[PDB]
């Protein structure tokens, strides 16, 4: 292929697998299946892939969570491939590795954290319900856009104090960063967030509000005031991650659901396992993988690493690796440990992961108990994309409303 760059000097013959982080040859068998061929019998810990301009990736829990661990060989300073957009990647704290990162993540966490959602508790409840009932009469639905994208969404807009109206824009935006169609390299989606951000940076700093922009653009980090330009680079994470992380989940997780009766009626029996049922969703259909770079040349299980190489250290794989779980395609809501890395691991582990859990929950619950029987539109066959974090394209749905019920 011309999408194969030159292999390096330094990277074996025997290592390289070149697997397309962006389209995955498997990709038809599902998104998790088609990351999991890095993980079938003949492949190592450790392969070089000539897409996507060229780089590592560590296939194995093991590993991923060795390197996230080491941030002094493996810099989150360039974390995503292709190395442009790696580059031009610098949103707070997440482009920034410790001891610099942390002022900033304290910031963050406070934003985003466990209090905020609890206050945000019967909020994402009623949204949650007020979807759901208008669609339970209906018997069908585009899931993606229907549920999986207005719900997590409106929510963290809610949280951000943003209009509405600005979703298809920023939404639009933040997918080029993810799963680019090829309209916008990341620096220009990159700069068209921060666009957006600057006048209402510059607005909430002169009559600051009580919405997570406010709280960033007047915060501090250890004791000092943050500028106009720390607050864009950290509004603008906050945005990719209420918009394209929960969003894709919730679709994989329902996706799943409308093809398994029997899961379905297991939590409708006895949905005190619903919470059990969220952390091995999260495992089974984990959806994220960005990465690092060498801050210089390190010997890594074996492998010569170079300064400057690029590292894929897929969050996804930790938990579909069998030497982490049994029968890692197997959905088991009984699962005795659920082991991932499914937000990260090490000093960036993910700070939405709680209101992330939270929009999850409250899903499963309220869906289940107004829509307990659905499934796939007949004959539709449902297409994942692969990217910094995977998805469904289009998950329509059906049933019969006389099996659904008002509550
Ligand atoms: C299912 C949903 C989610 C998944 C799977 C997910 C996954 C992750 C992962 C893998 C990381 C670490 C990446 C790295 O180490 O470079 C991370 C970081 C982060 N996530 Fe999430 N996330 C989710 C939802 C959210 C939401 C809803 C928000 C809220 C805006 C959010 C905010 C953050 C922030 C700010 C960080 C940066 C932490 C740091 O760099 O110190 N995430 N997330
Ligand atoms: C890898 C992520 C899921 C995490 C939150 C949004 C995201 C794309 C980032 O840039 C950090
Ligand atoms: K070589
Ligand atoms: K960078």
């Amino acid at each position: 292929n011309a999408n194969l760059a030159p292999l390096p000097p330094h990277v074996p013959e025997h290592l390289v697998f070149d697997f397309d982080m962006y389209n995955p040859s498997n990709l038809s068998a599902g998104v998790q299946e088609a990351w999991a061929v890095l993980q079938e019998s003949n492949v190592p810990d450790l392969v070089w892939t000539r897409c996507n301009g060229g780089h590592w990736i560590a296939t194995r829990g093991q590993l991923i969570r060795e390197a996230y661990e080491d941030y002094r060989h493996f810099s989150s300073e360039c974390p995503f491939i292709p190395r442009e957009a790696g580059e031009a990647y610098d949103f707070i704290p997440t482009s920034m590795d410790p001891p610099e990162q942390r002022q900033f993540r304290a910031l963050a966490n406070q934003v985003v954290g466990m209090p905020v959602v609890d206050k945000l508790e019967n909020r994402i409840q009623e949204l949650a319900c007020s979807l759901i009932e208008s669609l339970r009469p209906q018997g069908q639905c585009n899931f993606t856009e229907d549920y999986a994208e207005p719900f997590p969404i409106r929510i963290f807009m809610l949280l951000a104090g943003l209009p509405e109206e600005d979703i298809p824009h920023l939404k639009y935006l933040t997918d080029q960063m993810t799963r680019p169609d090829g309209s916008m390299t990341f620096a220009e989606a990159k700069e068209a967030l921060y666009d957006y951000l600057i006048p209402i940076i510059e607005q909430r700093r002169q009559k600051p509000g009580t919405d997570a922009i406010s709280i960033v653009a007047n915060g501090q980090v250890n004791g000092r005031p943050i500028t106009s330009d720390e607050a864009k680079r950290m509004c603008g994470l906050l945005l990719v991650g209420g918009l394209d992380t929960v969003v894709n989940f919730l679709s994989f997780s329902m996706e799943f659901l409308a093809k398994s009766p029997e899961h379905r009626q297991e939590l409708i029996e006895r949905p005190e396992r619903i919470p059990a049922a969220c952390e091995e969703l999260l495992r089974r259909f984990s959806l994220v993988a960005d990465g690092r770079i060498l801050t210089s040349d390190y010997e890594f299980h074996g492998v010569q690493l170079k300064k400057g190489d690029q590292i894929l250290l897929p969050q996804m794989l930790s938990g579909l690796d069998e030497r982490e779980n049994a029968a890692p395609m197997h959905v088991d809501f009984s699962r005795q440990k659920v082991s991932h890395t499914t937000f990260g691991h090490g000093s960036h582990l993910c700070l939405g992961q709680h209101l992330a859990r939270r929009e999850i929950i409250v899903t499963l619950k309220e869906w289940l108990t107004r829509i307990p029987d659905f499934s796939i539109a007949p004959g539709a066959q449902i297409q994942h994309k692969s990217g910094i974090v995977s998805g469904v394209q289009a998950l329509p749905l059906v049933w019969d409303p006389a099996t659904t019920k008002a509550v």
